[PDB]
């Protein structure tokens, strides 16, 4: 017997399977359609639903994903669609714009505004703009990712109501309903296309959300709490209001005292940093089943902190759990004089914050400064400190990031020299769960405190890989920056410093991805670099048509109220405070005229105070069949875990470039990707999501020298890197 | 404790008697000028040979600068993320004047409770009850000692 999707039952005609296989095959080489027929052991038994033959059938086309036959990507995503398209309008053919608006607003769904709006007349005219034949160039692993989360779909019962198409000229009309109707539709079907053809990705959040009641948009968040019982209370019910929106913290204590330190004068003592630090855990973890799942963030603070060597080992998973906040990331604060003791092979002093007065701000607003109260509570003995060996404790460092590959790098100096913002009004004092942004923060001693300040991201990203030449950047930066602008007043505030800094300097983290299949392309590798000038031509370009796109914005709607506190209104450009030791490595001359954007800025300013920062892109890069970001693809075929099963995805186009690509593993070292990151830098505003890699295999006895760790530790710094993210080692 | 001490050099400042008088004068220090040397003599005399008992924060506090002096507290936490994030910010507050907690946490919503009709499930009451313990040993060595409380 045969199960129908109205419940009919009909006898099976194994011919209509053919049929549908044969389909999806047309125009793919190396694909059989009798290994899925087979490889699927489909098992027939009487009275089975049509549906499961579906389930079926797309596993199976899946599992056949391979480097030998890269077409299965296509077949299979093609099968899938097809389900998804029949599983949720009752056949292929979707409905039409207007009538699908309706009925979802009806079943509160889609948010009213879209049919207030817009008219009947506009929809019918933006469906013609819809080419529902794109959703046959999506790529298996893509699909996947789309149906889990992208679609508007019953969590419960697993109903699918909406198809990709719809959902990219839906966020569009959203993003764009509150502009001319002289332009609105033109931008509504330039955004679109864009977005379609996968020459822009948007954050998971976005794309799961704008069109639809929720308003809830921020993925990260990045809270600064003051040496307050008011202020940690205050840091802490807001990253639970936060977390409960699935959105990663990343929080700031550095202000924090140390333990021992008096309060009230003499009626009592600091108990210290892992009490409180424990609580900050249980509210990122307050909405997890079990505290298990969920709930990310990354805690900063300075090197030379009291608490610095309880604080190292926080992540170990060996020790008392009373001394130990393992869920956690954590990210330690480093400047060149941390990095100098270690040269010089000197010892290095720990204070605590309440104990010695102008450190903390001189710490990221000025390195001299810095030196010289550095130095003088050194020799003061009524000050209380600890001296340690500089290079005992960045091997602690080295160590813990290596045991757990959770403990991140900043070097403050380099998040204020060579920044946007003015290191003296709003310096960057601590980094998001990506560990890519970098903006200014202001502590609360409330939740309503309307004089505090949160940084939030509304990120998106380029692929490298869907433009021809880099004058194409010039549109694309117009479609992102001014979308994304547009969000900023579509999303709501729970929290008013949050809000307040959205609005007072309006940032944005740009980044790209498919870089790997980028310089592949040009026939370009990591570790020779060979990729160093390209690197330097290619981002000047990206950069550049961005700061003219919010500079474009700027004279048509004003620029950001604290555009002020940029050194972007005082004339400073980033070519002017990136590291002098790039020019050793790059002699790639500049290919835009920055002169004529520096006028242009200086007197219409920026719509937005930071636009490019480089962050890490699993869900975007994939729904473009992408490479991560920048970072270079471990394997041909990578392999994940869904709740539908097993999930491959091959580097796009590995039948002609299969040699032209350069595997994580396969570099002798991380020279090349250092220097690469390092280029970047001297573009982007915020900060690069740098992974260290490191292969026992290629060291004596299988066991990584510390006298590398820190070897390329010192060679980031010297070349403006600013962050450091994960270290992984690998496992034979 | 009670006595009036340099907790760190280890120097003790006040006797018994001085304590007892002292505690006295300042709890009676608004009363009429006539009724109010009477009560001083009247309420000393009562607590110096133990006819009645002070709390500990009492004896230890009332005549020096300090101003805390309640020893527990019994809060009520709604339903709701604002509600926990003020039970949470509260105790905090208290604990670190030493003062055990009664928590009544009996309305958060049972594990897969529906969020905003059908756009989330709930997480469960562990996660949240964490939260408060990590508040109530917020100020503690370690996390083990002090911050006491009792969840209803
Ligand atoms: N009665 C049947 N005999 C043989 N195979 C069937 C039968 N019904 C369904 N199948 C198989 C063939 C396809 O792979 C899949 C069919 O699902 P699908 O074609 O999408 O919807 P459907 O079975 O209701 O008919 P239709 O082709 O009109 O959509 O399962
Ligand atoms: N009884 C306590 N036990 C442990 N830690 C405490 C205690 N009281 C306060 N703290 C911690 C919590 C915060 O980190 C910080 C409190 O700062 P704060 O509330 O501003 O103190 P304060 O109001 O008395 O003035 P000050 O900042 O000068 O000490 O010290
Ligand atoms: N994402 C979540 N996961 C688990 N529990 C949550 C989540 N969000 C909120 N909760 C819990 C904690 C709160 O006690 C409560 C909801 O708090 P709240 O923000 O006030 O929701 P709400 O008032 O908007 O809707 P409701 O009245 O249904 O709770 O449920």
């Amino acid at each position: 017997l045969v199960t129908k999707r109205d419940g009919s039952t009909e006898r099976i005609n194994l011919d209509k399977i053919h049929r549908v296989l044969d389909w999806a095959a047309e125009g793919l080489h190396n694909v059989s359609i009798s290994q899925v027929e087979l490889r699927s052991h489909i098992q027939f038994y009487d009275g089975i639903k049509t549906s499961d033959i579906h389930e079926t059938i797309i596993k199976a086309a899946a599992d056949l994903i391979s480097r030998d036959a890269p077409d299965y990507q296509y077949l299979a995503a093609r099968l899938a669609i097809f389900h998804l398209r029949k599983k949720a309008y009752g056949q292929f053919e979707p409905p039409a714009l207007y009538d699908h608006v309706v009925k979802m607003v009806e079943m509160g769904k889609y948010d009213n505004h879209l049919l207030e709006d817009y008219t009947e007349e506009e929809f019918k005219q933006m469906d013609t703009f819809i080419d529902h034949d794109r959703d046959m160039t999506f790529s298996y692993a893509a699909v996947k990712q789309l149906e889990g989360k992208y679609l508007v779909q019953n969590r419960v019962t697993g109903e699918i109501y909406e198809s990709a198409q719809f959902l990219y000229i839906l966020v569009a009309a959203c993003l764009f309903s509150n502009y001319p109707r002289e332009t609105r539709l033109q931008y509504v079907k330039r955004f679109y296309d864009a977005v379609s053809t996968f020459k822009i990705s948007l954050p998971t959040p976005i794309m799961s959300g704008v069109r639809t009641p929720t308003r809830q948009f921020s993925s990260c968040v990045l809270i600064e709490c003051g040496d307050s019982l008011d202020s940690i209370n205050a840091t802490s019910s807001a990253i639970v209001k936060y977390v409960s929106q699935r959105a990663g913290i990343g929080i700031n204590a550095g202000r924090i005292r140390a333990l021992g330190s008096p309060i009230r004068g003499g009626e009592a003592f600091h108990t210290g940093c892992i009490p409180f630090y424990k609580h900050f855990q249980t509210a990122v973890k307050s909405c997890s089943q079990g505290g298990v799942r969920g709930g990310a963030a990354t805690l900063f603070y300075p090197m030379w902190h009291l608490e610095v060597e309880s604080l190292l080992v926080l992540k170990n998973n060996r020790g008392v759990e009373g001394n130990r906040v393992r869920h956690m990331d954590y990210g330690v604060q480093i400047n060149k004089l941390m990095y100098t003791r270690l040269l010089k092979g000197e010892d290095i002093t720990l204070f605590s914050p309440s104990d010695v007065p102008g450190l903390y701000d001189a710490f990221f607003a000025d390195q001299e400064e810095f030196e010289r109260l550095y130095t003088k509570y050194e020799k003061d003995d009524s000050i209380r400190k600890q001296r340690v060996k500089a290079v005992e404790l960045f091997s602690l460092m080295m160590q813990e990031r290596a045991s757990t590959g959770r403990i991140y790098i900043q070097n403050v100096d380099h998040c204020n020299t060579h920044s946007p913002f003015d290191p003296a009004i709003a310096p960057v004092r601590q980094s998001n769960l990506c560990l890519e942004i970098a903006l200014p923060t202001k502590p609360l001693n409330d939740v309503n405190d309307e004089n505090g300040e949160i940084a939030l991201c509304t990120l998106s990203a380029f692929n490298l890989g869907a433009i021809n030449n880099l004058d194409e950047l010039e549109e694309l930066a117009i479609l992102a920056v001014r979308a994304l602008d547009a969000l900023l007043d579509y999303q709501d505030y729970p929290i008013p410093a949050a809000k307040r800094g959205a609005m007072g300097r309006r940032t944005l983290g740009i980044g790209v991805i498919n870089f790997a299949y980028y310089l592949a392309k040009h026939g370009k590798r990591y570790s020779d670099g060979s990729a160093n000038n390209l690197t330097h031509k290619t981002f000047e370009a990206i950069q550049y048509y961005l700061l003219k796109a919010s500079n474009e914005l700027a004279k048509e709607q004003g620029a950001c109220p604290w555009f002020n506190e940029t050194t972007y209104a005082k004339g400073i450009l980033p070519i002017d405070t990136y590291k002098k030791d790039l020019d050793t490595i790059a002699n790639e001359p500049l290919h835009y005229d920055w002169e004529a954007l520096r006028e242009s800025i200086k007197t219409h300013g920026l719509r937005n105070s930071t636009l490019s920062a480089l962050m890490p892109s699993e869900t975007s890069s994939q729904i473009s069949n992408a490479t991560n970001g920048i970072e270079p693809p471990r394997g041909y075929v990578s392999i994940k875990a869904s709740k539908d099963g097993i999930l491959r995805q091959v580097v796009p186009d590995y039948e002609h470039l299969h040699d032209a690509y350069e595997l994580l593993w396969e570099m002798p070292g991380n020279d090349g990707y250092l220097q690469l990151v390092g280029i970047m830098q001297k573009f982007i505003d915020q900060s690069i999501s740098a992974n260290t890699n490191y292969d026992p295999s290629r060291f004596p006895s299988g066991k990584v020298p510390m006298q590398q760790l820190l070897k390329d530790l010192l060679t980031a710094y010297k070349f403006g890197v600013k962050t450091l993210y994960y270290q992984n080692t690998r496992d034979g």
